[PDB]
RNA sequence: UAUAUAUAUAUAUAUAUAUAUAUAUAUAUAUAUAUAUA
RNA sequence: UAUAUAUAUAUAUAUAUAUAUAUAUAUAUAUAUAUAUA
RNA sequence: UAUAUAUAUAUAUAUAUAUAUAUAUAUAUAUAUAUAUAUAUAUAUAUAUAUAUAUAUAUA
């Protein structure tokens, strides 16, 4: 391969440890790490000449034909906007033009351009329309290709690097060598054709760098000229190309989605282009497979136990496929093949047409082929103006069928108007429906109770927030002088600062603030419209409290809130499983838009008045949350009006109806655009974070339920239908949320429904929706769409295209981070190539490569010096990446689903003991006096040879620098303390809780001598921790970042030959794997498209362990002592010191300042402190207790029953007698145990038993030992 | 001039039957290559 | 040279899918004729 | 409306006193580490004295 000659010596050196030929060495590590940062990114492009393609692909020159700009915005009310070329109104993206004209030269590099100084200057300073046209124009263009996590040539070189040499093939028999080969992908013919186009002098010029200000561009000569397009295709492709080698897809479908991006972008606006015929790929492979005659094959026999509530599942063999089980819904060729026609890409659907039916029987290729096909829909982070945005989506009203008559309502309360009886209808339904909730929440002393007061309080600050201006000029306009704390450095627009300055404030005097304007914030999407984010001030969130309240119960008390309790997001995993089953049918439903959809001229109004009387129930006098009780007229009579008083709930809502009657009013402040921010109210509902689903997910069932029960039987015609139709209800056949909503229906005997009755039905529902102006937006398919999870046939299929491996949102004009960052963005971008099942050799050899890129990096001050330093390659391997070959061993015998931490560095030491031991005594002299793990061979010294210790502890160190603090300053600290604590402590008995139980706390902890410094949780904390989050939100000075600089390299340069205590101790086991465990399901059954004897390791993974959670016994843990908490404070913490507390046998009274400590009543510490037990934990429970967890990779699979009864922490006749834990055993077992299954977890291949065989020192000295560090921290 | 109904012709779509072509799967025969045995 | 296994090609048979042609039925559009109304 | 004088209030500057916070220096106490000195114990080396053995020289 002439390209592997082609590349400099240390890359080939790189590419040679990548292939498996050589262990991996700083040495070279660092050498291709440097060389790749001082290289010019052209030359990667120039590697492209030495490759010989022979795929039938052109490019047309149709491409460069820019659109002018010019024509493309204008401006009006003096707001920029896009003025769309077709007549569609929707054309708002970026459109196709040659962004020449409108560059400079720099001096650093004369070649490339950026935006005229003069074109700038005249938009801000003249606010010229033409300057600002120009400016907005150039500005969005720029964020369009800065949403790629970094430079997109830095991946293709990755991908040339690992592609350049084939890997050596392991020892084992399941290891097939790639089949896919280049010089035959059509996605790299296809970038070199159209790169042709920018070259002068064999120099190839690249169209466009990204920088961390966004991305410059190159000065065209006269001739040619460069039109943004090109770049975001270059990207795809790019994309693309990385993505059909991971995924290994056959050259013909990669060429169906070239010839897919060169038809967008030949066209204008190559967003929008993309964006019409998105659906087309799922469309055409997903929602059509199996419709045809020679079906059959084996899938998967799931029951749903009969507390359908709690969402459990049982996996109950096998079912043989068979022509009657196939799908029964018309298949979606002919609409597709229809939109093609339109682009005239007929070709495209031919072709993918044609592949599917080879595959008429469900298997693993066929999934497979599913997989490859749906990978093709481009994975760009799409973006526009956000003046556009915002005024494109809010600017829809629903429109209702049939609005309530207003001869429908009472005489007014002061604000709401309560709903006649006589009046029937979906509407009394939901009127009902709130009221009774408003009943239920209405006599409840489970609030008033002050701890759960603090945590509702609580619940509402976080380091982020926005309209802290429009806070300020509201209360300042009536009088209020807040406080300011500007010496203390932290946002004022943070959620935290506005909260801190009302704390000493009487809250009925804010009263008049909560009608204040709200900000806004816009978040990309990648497959389609950007989402908004929409934060309510303290007070406004304050008020809407009843709201939020009635909605919780509404879904925990009705349908269980169908998941959206949240607790593990796998749940959804098995049930969208078991409804793509074949005895089973499902429907995908969703609102269109339910956050603009929701108003207060029919929905909210009806809720207000249901709320405002359910609430009547209840001491007329009784205030909420500092609202007092008031008096308001009453008019229901005309006859005998009068006033009469109504408690605090009741004029929340009086003040809630007035507000959402008013409508939100935001602000706009785009940054992208130029000199264009304004206000505009709006009746969309903010639904900016999870607050909001409560609201839509209740509104969301109560008119499913009302459909279902009433609607549906008294207007359908089959009788049919009608008898399939009655006996079902949504706590047994519907789940939901937010917009988001499943409907199976119940199993037909041995039969499907009709079609034809499946039309009637989904019309029915549609106009059912129309009626109140919900566009109900469903399908039929006979697969699972849920949270964005898709299954067919009882197999979960990643949508891969989801997560690009170039993409990545920026929501700024500024990239606004710092060099170590990329670091974890590497560890985040691995893990989805795990959770998302690529083909994990090869995704490995990609992940390394972008690791060694980011190992290096450095800073330069504003004026001063320069700062660099790079990491160890080990410190990844801390992070959580296998190493694909260690010194003495074969490549490629590391899982992708060894653990991260300690509990990685245990179990690949434990696999490299005896290699290691042997090699040190040959090659070196013997240590002077006995160690406990070791013999004298002096390993240590070997490890460090290696630069182990080095990475071990890089990776501990921090990466984002730290903040100074300051005395007058501290002044204001104190003063955003004191007002913190103020806000938390509104009361006074938790603060005497908290103080008591932390004066008990270091008199118990010192006088009894446990130990001193123990950080313990405490609300008295609490303020501290959200005074850090606070100052951390600011961007750091640059003597910090010298600090960061400085530290870690002296911790690099440090000689230390030693791990942490606890890793210390884990080396003193040893573990032997026994054989393979019986399996779980048949192995012929796909469960996980892509985990198939071709990707052989998840392949065996998933096989031997099962996928569907099913802890019959185990529980995972989740009975936590402390269901209810404040924030800021961690669980995790507060029960493992609990855990360590009952093992170290400390007193009660230990317990009882401890709970108290963080406002636990004594007589509920009481209560609580005797529950804390060794017997009723779970393992994972106890063995969180010194930091062992599981893996989130591990979330997907059934470890439970394996780790309970199939890892030996002592098999009789294997097992040393020294390593008998003896009575310690209660809470020694676990830990092996977990140390068993990390160590088993590790090596690749099937699962086999894991036995504790030897335990160098004794069991006894090992659990004194621990006993010691528990004592310690 | 227009609307409605009926008949006839032509075009397009859908269903069924027959013929031809192409693709895929399975079986059998023949040829060629590679491996093993004699 | 023969046997056995594997791969590829060609021929024949059977099944499935798609395309094209012809026939029949149904729907829609257009033209022409006839009737009725304006 | 203005000027001059006196009194009172408010703001700004300077000086002095008191309180609180932060930094630096000095003193005292306590803990830990290192060095040195003195005493006691054990080991090793060297020197001197006495006894015994062996070798060599001289005398009888």
């Amino acid at each position: 391969e002439e390209l592997f000659n082609a590349l400099p010596q240390p890359l080939q050196q790189l590419s040679l440890a990548l292939a498996g030929e050589i262990p991996l060495t700083d040495h070279i590590f660092e050498q291709a790490a440097s060389t790749w940062h001082v290289q010019p990114r052209s030359l990667t492009y120039k590697l492209l000449d030495h490759i010989p393609f022979s795929t039938p692909v052109v490019v047309p020159p149709s491409i460069y034909h820019s659109l002018d700009w010019s024509k493309c915005f204008a401006v009006n009310q003096d707001r920029v906007e896009r003025v769309p070329t077709i007549d569609d109104p929707d054309d708002v993206y970026v459109p196709n033009s040659d962004i020449g004209p409108l560059l400079t030269s720099l001096h650093t590099i004369p070649d490339y351009g950026f935006l005229h100084p003069a074109i700038e200057n005249d938009a801000t300073t003249l606010r010229a329309e033409r300057a600002r046209c120009a400016s907005t124009f150039y500005k969005i263009a720029s964020s369009q290709a800065r949403q790629v996590k970094l430079d997109p040539i830095r991946m293709l070189g990755f991908l040339l690097l690992v592609q350049a040499r084939p890997r050596v093939p392991s020892g084992l028999v399941t290891d097939q060598p790639t089949r896919r080969d280049p010089t035959q992908s059509p996605a790299l013919h296809a970038i070199w054709q159209v790169m042709q186009y920018y070259k002068v002098a064999g120099v190839y010029y690249a169209p466009a760098l990204v920088v961390p200000s966004g991305a410059i561009w190159w000065i065209p000569p006269p001739g040619k000229r460069n039109v943004v397009s090109v770049q975001y295709l270059l990207t795809d492709l790019i994309n693309l190309a990385i993505l059909a080698h991971m995924t290994d897809m056959s050259p013909t479908l990669e060429l169906t989605g070239v010839l897919m991006y060169l038809r967008a972008a030949s066209s204008h606006s190559h967003a929008y282009t993309l964006l019409q015929m998105k659906s087309v790929f799922p469309a055409l492979s997903l929602r059509s497979m199996y419709r045809n005659k020679g079906f059959g094959g084996k899938a998967p026999a799931i029951e749903w136990t009969e507390p359908r509530s709690k969402y459990k599942f049982r996996w109950t063999g096998v079912t043989q496929l068979h022509d009657g089980l196939r799908p029964r819904s018309p298949s979606m060729d002919v609409p597709t093949l229809e939109v093609l026609t339109k682009y005239e890409l007929v070709d495209i659907g031919h072709i993918i047409i044609r592949e599917r039916n080879a595959h008429p029987r469900h298997n693993h290729d066929s999934v497979r082929f599913v997989r490859d096909v749906m990978a093709l829909t481009s994975g760009m982070y799409l973006v526009r103006q956000p003046t556009m945005s915002v005024l494109r989506e809010y600017s829809q009203v629903p429109d209702i069928k049939d609005p309530i008559p207003p001869s429908a309502w009472t005489g007014p309360i002061g604000n709401v108007r309560y709903l006649l009886p006589s009046v029937q209808g979906p509407a009394r339904h939901l009127y009902d429906t709130w009221r009774a909730a408003a009943r239920q929440i209405a006599q409840d002393p489970q609030w008033h109770d002050p701890l759960n007061q603090a945590i509702m309080r609580a619940q509402y600050v976080t380091a982020r927030g926005g309209s802290s201006a429009s806070l300020k000029f509201a209360l300042k306009v009536t009088g209020i002088v807040l406080p300011e704390y500007d010496d203390s450095k932290v946002k004022k627009s943070s959620k935290i600062y506005q909260a801190a300055q009302i704390a000493r404030i009487a809250f009925m005097l804010l009263i008049a603030a909560i009608h204040a304007e709200v900000t806004m914030g816009i978040r990309n999407q990648v497959q389609r419209r950007a989402r908004s984010i929409m934060p309510l001030n303290v007070i406004q969130q304050a008020i809407s409290a009843p709201h939020t309240l009635v909605a919780n119960y509404i879904n925990k008390h009705m349908n269980l809130s169908t998941t959206s309790g949240s607790v593990v997001t796998d749940k959804v995993i098995p049930l969208i499983l078991y409804a793509s089953t074949p005895p089973n049918t499902v429907v995908n439903v969703d609102i269109k838009a339910c956050d603009a959809s929701i108003t207060y001229n029919y929905f909210l109004s009806v809720i207000c008045g249901a709320m405002h009387e359910g609430f009547e129930v209840g001491n007329a006098d009784a205030a909420f949350m500092g609202v007092p009780s008031t008096i308001v007229s009453d008019r229901r009579s005309s006859v005998a009006p009068y006033s009469r008083p109504i408690s605090g709930l009741q004029t929340m809502v009086q003040h809630l109806a007035d507000l959402y009657a008013a409508g939100f009013r935001y602000s706009v402040s785009d940054a992208f655009s130029s000199g264009n921010k304004f206000s505009f109210p709006t009746s969309t509902f903010p639904s900016g974070s999870t607050a909001t689903s409560t609201e839509h997910t209740a509104n969301n069932s109560t008119m499913m339920e009302y459909f279902l029960n009433v609607h549906a039987p008294s207007h359908v015609k089959s009788a049919s239908l009608k008898r399939i139709l009655t006996d079902m209800t949504i706590q047994r056949n519907y789940v939901c949320q937010g917009d988001d909503g499943i409907l199976l229906l119940p199993h037909e005997a041995a039969s499907k429904i009709s079609a034809d009755d499946m039309n009637e039905l989904l019309t029915c529902l549609r106009d059912y929706g129309q009626l109140f102006g919900w566009n109900y937006d469903i399908d039929w398919s006979d697969t699972a769409e849920y949270l964005k999870l898709y299954a067919l046939m009882g197999c979960r299929i990643p949508n891969t295209s989801r997560h690009p491996p170039v993409g990545k949102e920026y929501a700024a004009p500024q990239t606004d981070e710092i060099w170590p960052s990329l670091i974890d963005i590497v560890i985040g971008h691995h893990l989805n190539g795990v959770t998302d099942v690529l083909n994990w050799r090869e995704w490995l050899r990609f992940s390394w490569a972008f690791a060694c890129y980011s190992s290096r990096g450095g800073y330069t001050n504003p004026k001063g010096q320069s700062f660099s330093a790079q990491y160890p390659w080990w410190t990844f391997v801390y992070l959580g990446i296998p190493p694909i070959l260690l010194p003495g061993q074969t490549p490629f015998i590391h899982s992708c689903y060894m653990p991260p931490g300690d509990q990685g560095m245990f179990s690949i030491l434990n696999g490299w003991r005896d290699w290691l031991i042997s090699h040190a005594s040959t090659t070196l002299p013997p240590l002077r006096h006995n160690h406990p793990v070791w013999g004298l061979s002096d390993v240590p010294s070997l490890l460090s040879q290696f630069g182990v210790y080095a990475g071990y502890h890089a990776a501990q160190h921090y990466r984002r620098p730290k903040p100074a603090p300051e005395t007058a300053s501290s002044d204001s600290i104190n003063q955003i303390t004191s007002d913190l604590t103020e806000y938390l402590f509104y009361d006074s008995a938790l603060k005497a809780r908290v103080m008591k139980g932390r004066y008990n706390w270091e008199r118990l902890s010192s006088s009894l001598s446990l130990n001193v410094g123990s950080r313990v949780p405490s609300l008295f904390d609490v303020p501290g921790k959200w005074v850090a989050a606070g100052r951390d939100a600011e961007k750091p000075p640059p003597s910090s970042v010298e600090d960061m600089f400085t530290s870690l390299n002296r911790c690099i340069r440090r000689p230390t030959h030693s791990f942490s205590r606890l890793l210390e101790l884990y080396l003193r086991v040893h573990v032997t794997l026994g054989e393979s465990i019986p399996l779980a399901i048949d192995p012929d059954v796909p469960q996980v498209a892509g985990a198939d004897p071709a990707n052989d390791d998840h392949w065996f993974k998933y096989t031997c362990l099962g996928d569907i959670p099913s802890a019959t016994r185990n529980y995972f843990g989740e009975s936590l002592f402390v269901g209810r908490v404040v924030s800021g404070l961690d669980v995790e913490a507060v029960d493992a010191t609990l855990l360590r507390l009952k093992i170290l046998g400390a007193p009660p009274e230990a317990f009882i300042a401890v709970l108290n400590g963080i406002g636990m009543s004594d007589s509920e510490a009481h209560q609580i402190a005797g529950r804390i037990s060794l017997a009723n934990a779970q393992l994972v429970q106890i063995a969180r207790v010194v930091h062992l967890s599981i893996p989130s990779s591990w979330m997907t699979l059934n470890t439970g029953p394996y780790i309970h009864h199939h890892a030996y922490d002592f098999k009789p006749g294997i097992t040393q007698p020294s390593a008998k834990s003896r009575d310690k055993s209660i809470w020694m077992s676990p830990i092996l145990k977990l140390l068993c299954t990390s160590y088993a977890m590790t090596v690749a291949g099937p699962v086999r038993t894991s036995i504790v065989t030897e335990i160098d020192g004794s069991a006894a000295a090992l659990s004194g030992n621990l006993r010691v560090w528990m004592r310690d921290v």
